[PDB]
RNA sequence: AAUUUCUACUAAGUGUAGAUGGAAAUUAGGUGCGCUUGGC
DNA sequence: GCCAAGCGCACCTAATTTCCTAGAGGACG
DNA sequence: CGTCCTCTA
């Protein structure tokens, strides 16, 4: 047997499928002239606004209970959360404060009188309209009386918001278990940060944002913490942090912009405040002003043409600021002034080509007066911060004699209006009246263009004028150049709202309708499917050979299928015969205790006080003899109940054996499910449809084409073993089914169109058939160009487990006693998007490659897909998308393509060396980091990954099979969320990533070495540990032999003892300022340094002589050539043919290693580059915990720790070899 | 260039291969642009 | 040119909760 | 009392 196979039937999961329901027959005739769409689509507009009238009361609600209590655990749990020495026994009692001050949030929602009421009819019946004063808002509540069970959902979702429990979704959570942490590490960050703030900026803040009747400090004590569990106490204490803008537009700074504009001033790093996270249901309210934008297309054209034509305001502002400027030589040049900040960075750039090219003119002024070199710049940067303004005489003296500043300014304004004139040039037809749009501007590329094009240019003249104002305040100021400047530069200001609010409304996504769903006049549609609720619900299915069919009685005809008999003589549909008893520990004593059957039977008092008592189940009162007799008179009882008795063939075990009662309650549930067909006239049936009194729908997807003949869809598979003798409970239909309407989205003669017989070409340049003509036309998108119906229906997996163990602890059984356990390593980066490597129980590489292309086989034809240019190509298009104001299209669909070919290659894998898998442990938070790379991937590859191993079929496989979909492996546990898992997932181990890439698997050599250049001195001690350094002459390379014992903090190397050669390149990643790259040879380049110092490299041992340099500059270039030859992982960034491996250390043969000597090989032993490295040394640290679970006891497995350590693994990787 | 839906296809002619947990609710994040005050 | 703190708008992405029910019971003509 | 919607566990 193998590991995999001990995995199946250990847990339960539910699933849905999805299908096309297809109106047969007069079906759609009658439901288009019943109207029952257009009743359901106004019913789900109706339904939300239900929903947003209801939440108005629950806000109500949960703030007059929120603005009224008093956190009484809260001083005590605030206390003990910032102690910083707490014993394990203290941090139990931390979380039990945390979790009382939970309950006395739930307990004062819940004690309230009308709790229960909120979430039944009561509340819709009663509680809303009287709460209410509109007479429409009011009509509109009303319209769901006797449809209130629509909203059983929705009350769930509101239920949760009062749970007790750290449940994410929970208000009781939001406050205390996220915003109290952040409200006391904040208060502990206002202690130490304190004093830099002035009394002026606090009693801003106190005015501005505390209406006076607070001051700052109040919101960093304990006490005051009740103040912000309501969103109107989490602007202010957000305002505090953050500030808030005017309605005269100032910016009002909060304490974090205070603290960082004095970080960058003192060049120090102290830290900033947190915000807290908005309350729940809580309607939000910015506390910045924020002007009004737009609203329409018309509006937008009407405001673009009133503001931006020849004739307009702002217009005629750029024509003065141009003559303004294009005579300069009437006003004083020492009047006119550029402030000093990014004023002056503007011009510097624009005059002199840098942003920095004034203040080193400058700076090279004042070193000739003033001539300890970090003293200086940190004086000379202070005597320059305090000069406010440079006039344009003044900037005149830093000009070179070709160049005049002046006149540079000149043709700086002629081009960027040359620039402006350009885009009218391309606005001709827009401006004109007779205009009007083909196409709505937000799905008009052209016209947005031509917008925003013309915006772009204004604003880049507009910013260039900016810099000309000066601090202003200077009294030199050449009034007779200001004031007109002001005048013209005030009305051009007036573009940045028309800017802003453009490109607001410009970039919005069109309404897109979604889909709605049917109800049949219902409230109770298609609820379940049992039997004895056909009535009820309405909804029933049938089957006709291999086709299956959605049956609907009319809300006037729900008995109109009952009656139906069979036709003996001619055809006839199955219909469906479903039962199920959900839930028997609940069901039973309701049953069985109830008026209706306590009338019947009576229970003893033997037997009434046992349930009355709670004797019943296992817990502090407990009574084996008593469940007993309560099983007895439960099974007496089920033999009187004739629903059931006949429904399920019960077969109980004797009674004694129970432990407890859910002993008993687990054979009533799995004994409580049965599906049978019974036979029903086609005839009688059809002419339901015919009459209307019956609606049929095919339950369709492609696989039941007349024309369909390849493998089906897995979910195809799943709805088919529903109804199969084969299936004993392994997959049960559920309740809680769905009919929705989609209406179509695409006109049919708007698709693009393959015309019938004429050849199409193939995309798949490995596909030698490179045309296929077909004789009938192929539309693109054709299933969005008409109206469909779709069916969800959803499915319970294993219901009944009876493989209950713990998972994780089986896996490190099984690998204990594996005598030759596979692992299937797998790096995951950027690069790279996953590599994978697989390797034995020694270690041996087996397979290894990269997973940017996937390749797939059928039918001969092979194909490659690059994912990973795929990838690139939609995060381009993404970023230039946002850029220009075009439609940002979606990536994560092509991301979950990508995903699902790598899952479905890593179950082949696991599947074919019955393999565990093995990943870096990647805290959350490296990944939130590289969230900015789009093509990122890591976490969607785990979730689906995890998703799939909760149930993982081979859908080749026979269903009854091990692996086949009735027998799924089960080799992650559950998945309930992130949040709550550990460094094992059952087959999944997640290991330390240190060093699993930047080492040379060939020795196991790491680079522990602090190379950055720090001083002369350090330089010389660096130089000065190694044991020798000369060159070898019969190699030509330098050799560094070096006791790693000599050095800084290199105690976890175990060999201690390497040999370094100057052998091969290197890539140098550096900035000239973005990443630039040089290739350098070391040998070469080490000869380049010696020699341009006069350093004779060939006498032996060169240690002493390079010690007796004195120039900086030597030391300094030594170190960096270190670093590169220290630098084991090269590569070019975005680029495919530099990724390689190459160690500076030989192994036992004499032999560096370089990958790219493995990269050529189809076969090789060792990894091909540096990512397959990673994924090679990260399984291999798995085979170290397996290496552990095999020193253990089987009792003790469980609490084997996984995790290598640093100094664990050097030893284990030089010692493999 | 067809789909319950998605990705990649045309795969032998109305389709092929793999994947696919829906619904509702709550909440947070990332990018991009503008504005405020600042730092290389 | 780059970057920080903060406010705003637009977009898309995604984490974590809950249900996946038949039969009693009530309202009502 | 028959039917339809609500509620419960
Ligand atoms: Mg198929
Ligand atoms: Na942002």
């Amino acid at each position: 047997m193998s590991k995999l196979e001990k995995f199946t039937n250990c847990y339960s999961l539910s699933k849905t499928l999805r299908f096309k329901a297809i109106p047969v027959g007069k079906t759609q005739e009658n439901i288009d002239n019943k109207r029952l769409l257009v009743e359901d689509e106004k019913r789900a507009e109706d339904y939300k606004g239900v929903k947003k009238l209801l939440d108005r009361y629950y806000l109500s609600f949960i703030n007059d209970v929120l603005h009224s209590i008093k956190l009484k655990n809260l001083n005590n749990y605030i206390s003990l959360f910032r102690k910083k020495t707490r014993t394990e026994k203290e941090n139990k009692e931390l979380e039990n404060l945390e979790i009382n001050l939970r309950k006395e949030i739930a307990k004062a929602f819940k004690g309230n009188e009308g709790y229960k009421s909120l979430f039944k009819k009561d509340i819709i019946e009663t509680i809303l309209p009287e709460f209410l004063d509109d007479k429409d808002e009011i009509a509109l509540v009303n319209s769901f009386n006797g449809f209130t069970t629509a909203f059983t959902g929705f009350f769930d979702n509101r239920e949760n918001m009062f749970s007790e429990e750290a449940k994410s979704t929970s208000i009781a959570f939001r406050c205390i278990n996220e915003n109290l942490t952040r409200y006391i590490s904040n208060m502990d960050i206002f202690e130490k940060v304190d004093a830099i703030f002035d009394k002026h900026e606090v009693q801003e803040i106190k005015e501005k944002i505390l209406n006076s009747d607070y001051d700052v400090e109040d919101f960093f004590e304990g006490e005051f913490f009740n103040f912000v569990l309501t969103q109107e106490g989490i602007d202010v204490y957000n305002a505090i942090i953050g500030g808030f803008v005017t309605e005269s537009g100032e910016k009002i700074k909060g304490l974090n912009e205070y603290i960082n504009l004095y970080n960058q001033k003192t060049k120090q790093k102290l830290p900033k405040f947190k915000p807290l996270y908005k309350q729940v249901l809580s309607d939000r309210e910015s506390l910045s002003f924020y002007g009004e934008g737009y609203t329409s297309d018309e509006e937008v054209l009407e405001v673009f043409r009133n503001t931006l034509n020849k004739n307009s305001e702002i217009f005629s502002s750029i024509k003065k600021l141009e003559k303004l400027f294009k005579n300069f030589d009437e006003y004083s040049s020492a009047g006119i002034f550029v402030k000093n900040g990014p004023a002056i960075s503007t011009i510097s750039k624009d005059i002199f080509g840098e942003w920095n090219v004034i203040r080193d003119k400058w700076n090279a002024e004042y070193d000739d007066i003033h001539l300890v070199t970090e003293k200086y710049e940190d004086d000379r940067r202070k005597s320059f911060k305090k000069i406010g303004s440079f006039s344009l005489e003044q900037l005149q003296e830093y000009a070179d004699a070709d160049l005049s500043v002046v006149e540079k300014l000149k043709e700086i304004i002629i081009q960027k209006v040359d620039e402006i004139y350009k885009v009218y040039g391309s606005s001709e037809k827009l401006f004109d009246a007779d205009f009007v749009l083909e196409k709505s501007l937000k799905k008009n590329d052209a016209v947005v263009a031509i917008m925003k094009d013309l915006l772009d240019s204004v604003k880049s003249f507009e910013n260039y004028i900016k810099a000309f104002f000066g601090e202003g305040k200077e009294t030199n100021r050449d009034e007779s150049f200001y004031g007109d400047f002001v005048l013209a530069y005030d009305i051009l200001l007036k573009v940045d709202h028309i800017y802003d609010a453009i490109r607001n409304y410009v970039t919005q996504k069109p309404y897109s309708k979604d889909k709605f769903k049917l109800y049949f006049q219902n409230p109770q549609f298609m609820g379940g499917w049992d039997k004895d609720k056909e009535t009820d619900y309405r909804a029933t299915i049938l089957r006709y050979g291999s086709k299956y069919y959605l049956a609907i009685m009319d809300k006037k005809y729900a008995k109109c299928l009952q009656k139906i008999d069979k036709d003996d003589v001619n055809g006839n549909y199955e219909k469906i015969n479903y039962k199920l008893l959900p839930g028997p520990n609940k069901m039973l004593p309701k049953v069985f205790f109830s008026k209706k059957w306590m009338a019947y039977y009576n229970p003893s008092e033997d037997i009434q006080k046992i349930y009355k008592n709670g004797t019943f189940k296992k817990g502090d009162m407990f009574n084996l003899n008593d469940c007993h007799k309560l099983i007895d008179f439960f099974k007496d009882s089920i033999s009187r109940y004739p629903k059931w008795s006949n429904a399920y063939d019960f077969n109980f075990s004797e009674t004694e054996k129970y432990k407890d009662i859910a002993g008993f309650y687990r054979e009533v549930e799995e004994q409580g499910y049965k599906v049978s067909f019974e036979s029903a006239s086609k005839k009688e049936v059809d002419k339901l449809v015919e009459e209307g009194k019956l609606y049929m729908f095919q339950i369709y997807n492609k696989d039941f084409s007349d024309k369909s003949h390849g493998t089906p869809n897995l979910h195809t598979m799943y709805f088919k073993l529903l109804f199969d003798e084969n299936n004993h409970g392994q997959i049960r239909l559920s309740g809680g089914a769905e009919l929705f309407m989609r209406r179509a989205s695409l006109k049919k003669e708007e698709l693009v169109v393959h015309p019938a017989n004429s050849p199409i070409a193939n995309k798949n340049p490995d596909n030698p058939k490179k045309t296929t003509t077909l004789s009938y036309d192929v539309y693109k998108d054709k299933r969005f160009s008409e109206d469909q119906y779709e069916l969800h229906i959803p499915i319970a997996i294993n219901k009944c487990p009876k493989n209950i163990f713990k998972i994780n602890t089986e896996v490190r059984v099984l690998l204990k006693h594996d005598d030759n356990p596979y692992v299937i390593g797998i790096d995951r980066g950027e690069r790279n998007l996953l590599y994978i490597v697989v390797v034995d129980g020694k270690g041996n590489i087996v397979e290894q490659y990269s997973l940017n292309e996937i390749i797939n086989n059928f039918n001969g034809i092979r194909i490659k897909t690059d994912y990973h240019s795929l990838l690139d190509k939609k995060e381009k298009e993404r970023f230039e998308a946002r850029q220009n104001w075009t439609s940002i299209e979606n990536i994560k669909e092509l991301k979950a393509g990508y995903i699902s070919q790598v899952v479905h290659k890593i179950c082949e894998l696991v599947e074919k060396y019955d393999a565990v898998i093995a990943l870096e442990d990647l805290n959350s938070g490296f990944k939130n980091s590289r969230v900015k790379v789009e093509k990122q991937v890591y976490q969607k590859f785990e979730k689906m990954l995890i998703d799939k191993l909760n149930y993982m079929v081979d859908k080749k496989s026979n269903p009854c099979a091990t692996g086949g979909a009735l027998k799924g492996y089960q080799i992650t546990n559950k998945f309930e969320s992130f949040k709550s898992m550990s460094t094992q997932n059952g087959f999944i181990f997640y290991i330390p990533a240190w060093l699993t890439s930047k080492i040379d698997p060939s020795t196991g050599f790491v680079n522990l070495l602090k190379t950055k250049y720090t001083s002369i001195a350090d330089s010389k001690k660096f130089i000065s540990s190694f044991d020798r350094i000369m060159y070898v002459p019969e190699e030509d390379l330098f050799e560094f032999a070096l006791d790693y014992k000599n050095f800084s903090r290199t105690d976890a190397d175990y060999i201690k003892k390497w040999k370094l050669y100057s052998y091969g390149n290197r890539i140098r990643i550096f900035r000239n300022n973005v990443f630039d790259w040089e290739e350098v040879c070391l040998t070469s380049a080490y000869k380049e340094l010696f020699n341009k110092y006069g350093i004779n490299y060939q006498q032996g041992d060169i240690r002493a002589l390079l010690c007796e340099q004195s120039d900086k500059a030597f030391y300094s270039s030594f170190m960096a050539l270190m670093s590169l030859m220290l630098q084991m992982r090269n590569s070019i960034t975005g680029r495919t043919d530099v990724d390689f491996l190459i160690s500076p250390v030989k192994n036992s043969d004499g032999i560096f290693y370089d990958s790219r000597n493995y990269e050529a090989q189809e076969n090789a032993i060792l990894p091909k580059n540096a990512d397959a490295n990673g994924a090679y040394n990260i399984a291999r640290k798995v085979l170290w915990a397996i290496g552990q679970f095999k020193k253990a006891e089987d009792e003790k497995l469980d609490k084997v720790k996984i995790a290598i350590s640093n100094k664990e693994w050097l030893e284990y990787a030089q010692t493999s070899v």
